[PDB]
């Protein structure tokens, strides 16, 4: 039993971690086959960031000036390359341990793992989400640009997220593996918005959904609601409108269980109105947003990657 | 910025998981070197478990009737021994992956890192924490038996828990790494009691140390108190007596903020008798008390293992 906050295992991606130095500014890399890809804010200086012209600075920049190291090994940068706000740079060498990968751009409102590196050694692993404003709320101290965010299905590693910058708000912002921003975000240190976040509903009556399995059942009630009716209490909330296609991803929830989907909208609709007066559910004295239905299966099903 | 439940990366860790078998039971394994430590259980039948005599049980098993697995090569078991409650499967090979490595049995109260396996094959990880009654809190199903826990320094994985067995309070146990259960728990399928839990003090005012370098600081009030004075609040919500070596390692904490231990605990203590208030501290509506001092100097200074 126990519903716990999980990350995938970290071992495939620990070994492409590895460290990329242009001038003074070090930051990490990640190693997959002959390319290591890094944030592009690398090439920049202690000048040039409120507003950095990206090409210029690159065509002053060769190979030469990249120092890629896998550890104590050091990587021959033979060619480099810009992707939107990434640095593609080819290198003589292929990761021995280069895990079987995708590159992804996950919706918002699904969840990945990160693995917070600093100076190209892996430090821990948590599980964080990419929330509807496209801000991911985690931990990250100046040297963590090129942690990369990643899922983890059967053996394939699919890489999802590469962390640039902190936001004023304290939330964070990254890119997919392309390079290419999630949300309004561009790399470059000056006052950038974070538009009014919602609270993903899908993932809270998931999350309710585990309770029911693990114990905690004080929540459920004997009302009941309609689909709007509670979309009407969500938008009081600045809750995520909920469709007919959350309904039936959280249908293989709702047989196991027994309970109906609109059912646990009805307790859920209750605990935004009138609380939660203290008591606690799975260990949590709020409403937790950030497992997907599928990590409530997984972690009711015991999978294994 | 930010602060985040980590969990020190797994990959270590994770090409030790084996998979071992005897009769139906199947459950996990850790292979350091030529020994696979394995918890004793899976010599029990399904009639065997609430009081097995694990001794006459383990005399009609041979080493052929164990069936070690580290994936897909099987290991040849040339030796079989108990050692207090697991079992120490001699073995033809040495893990090529066992990393540098030390047993420990941690006192009640730090903390390690669980990589729940389900057979043989990691599942995830996530940081869990011995509590003041030897119990931890976790996310196990049945086949998680063997699942180790661990903590990493700079290069040795000191490996200090086994999961066991879940509780009827839904908490878990486990062994350390010579077999000796935490806690008065023994592995036999019967109603077992862990004792009336407390909340770690000195983690508590660590989580409430950290909310401060990240930006929660409304707890943070005018008044003071005396160590005596905070240990009566404390043992009215059983909480743990603090003591003058709690201070001292809170020190480095404290100098880094600048606010004495004593007023970081009238802010606790007025946290405690006036409770939470609707606020959120760090992103949590309760109090963490699941982070010892070092993990709060660990994320934030950036450590590397
Ligand atoms: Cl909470």
């Amino acid at each position: 039993s126990g519903f716990r906050k999980m990350a995938f295992p970290s071992g495939k991606v620990e070994g492409c971690m590895v460290q990329v130095t242009c001038g003074t500014t070090t930051l990490n890399g990640l190693w997959l086959d002959d390319v290591v890809y890094c944030p592009r804010h690398v090439i920049c200086t202690s000048e040039d960031m409120l507003n950095p012209n990206y090409e210029d600075l690159l065509i002053r920049k060769s190979n030469h000036n990249f120092l890629v190291q896998a550890g104590n090994v050091q990587l021959r940068v033979i060619g480099h390359s810009m992707q939107n706000c990434v640095l593609k740079l080819k290198v003589d060498t292929a990761n021995p341990k280069t895990p079987k990968y995708k590159f992804v751009r996950i919706q918002p409102g699904q969840t990945f793992s990160v693995l917070a590196c600093y100076n190209g050694s892996p430090s821990g692993v948590y599980q964080c989400a990419m929330r509807p404003n496209f801000t991911i709320k985690g931990s990250f101290l100046n040297g963590s640009c090129g942690s990369v965010g990643f899922n983890i299905d059967y053996d394939c590693v699919s890489f999802c997220y590469m962390h640039h910058m902190e936001l004023p708000t304290g939330v964070h912002a990254g890119t997919d593996l392309e390079g290419n921003f999630y949300g309004p975000f561009v790399d470059r240190q000056t006052a950038q918005a974070a538009g009014t976040d919602t609270t993903i509903t899908v993932n809270v009556l998931a999350w309710l959904y585990a309770a029911v399995i693990n114990g905690d059942r004080w929540f459920l009630n004997r009302f009941t609601t309609t689909l709007n009716d509670f979309n009407l209490v969500a938008m009081k909330y600045n809750y995520e409108p909920l469709t007919q296609d959350h309904v039936d991803i959280l249908g293989p929830l709702s047989a196991q269980t027994g309970i109906a989907v609109l059912d646990m909208c009805a307790s859920l609709k209750e605990l935004l109105q009138n609380g939660m007066n203290g008591r606690t559910i799975l260990g949590s004295a709020l409403l937790e947003d950030e497992f997907t239905p599928f990590d409530v299966v997984r972690q009711c099903s015991g999978v294994t990657f």
